RNA sequence: UGCACCUGACCCCAUGCCGAACUCAGAGUGCA
C-alpha cells in the first residue's frame, strides 16, 4: 500500500507522541483530507485533474463554470501527497497555516489551490505533522 | 474573485431525525 501512510503510523505518530505528550493515539494529529481547487476546454482540464488525483472533479460554478474541485480522503489523499512530495515539488512557506491547523499551498507551475486539512488544533502541531511526513519547509 | 478554515440559517435548497450532511449566507484567518 502507501509508503507515506505507513511512514505516518510507524515514524510520525510515535514522534508526535514523544514531542507533545498525547496520552492516547487517537489524540495525535492526523491528515483528514486534501482539497484541490483548480481555477479556470473544461473537459481536458477535468480529465487531467481526474488523472492526477484518481478522482472525479466537481465543477465549481459562479454555471458559469469557474473551476474544478476534488476532496481527497483516505488512500487517494496519501497517494496524491506521495506524488506531490516525491515527483511534483522537485521549500514551502512555513507561515502558510490557517490558524486552525490546516496548510494552504497555491501553485502557478507544471492556478491550483491545495488545502491540507488536519485534525491538529494548532498550527504548531500541524507544522510538526507535515514536517515529519516530509513536507519541505523553509 | 476562488478554494480551505471559521460562524450561522432571512433567502434558493436540504435531513427518509438532525443546517451533521447537502444548499445558501457572512465582517474574520490562510493561500492563490
Ligand atoms: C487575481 C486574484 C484572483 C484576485 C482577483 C480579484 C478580482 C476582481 N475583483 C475584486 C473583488 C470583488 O468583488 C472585482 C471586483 C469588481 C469587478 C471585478 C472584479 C474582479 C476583477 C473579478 N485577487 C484578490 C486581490 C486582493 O484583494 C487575488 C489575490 C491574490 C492572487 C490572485 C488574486
Ligand atoms: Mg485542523
Ligand atoms: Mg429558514
Ligand atoms: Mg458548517
Ligand atoms: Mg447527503
Ligand atoms: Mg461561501
Amino acid at each position: 500500500d502507501v509508503a507515506l501512510k505507513r511512514k505516518y503510523y510507524e515514524e510520525v505518530r510515535p514522534e508526535l507522541i514523544r514531542r507533545f505528550g498525547y496520552q492516547n493515539v487517537w489524540e495525535v494529529p492526523r491528515l483528514e483530507k486534501v482539497v484541490i481547487n483548480q481555477g479556470l476546454i473544461l473537459e481536458k482540464a477535468a480529465q487531467e485533474l481526474a488523472l492526477i488525483t484518481g478522482q472525479k472533479p466537481a465543477v465549481t460554478r459562479a454555471g458559469m463554470p469557474i473551476g474544478l474541485r476534488v476532496t481527497l480522503r483516505r488512500d487517494r489523499m496519501w497517494i496524491f501527497l506521495e506524488k506531490l512530495l516525491n515527483v511534483a515539488l522537485p521549500g514551502l512557506n512555513p507561515n502558510s497555516f490557517d490558524g486552525r491547523g490546516n496548510y494552504n499551498l497555491g501553485l502557478r507551475e507544471q492556478g491550483m489551490d491545495i488545502a491540507v486539512v488536519t485534525t491538529a488544533e494548532t498550527d504548531e502541531e500541524a507544522r510538526a505533522l507535515l514536517e515529519l511526513l516530509g513536507f519541505p519547509f523553509r
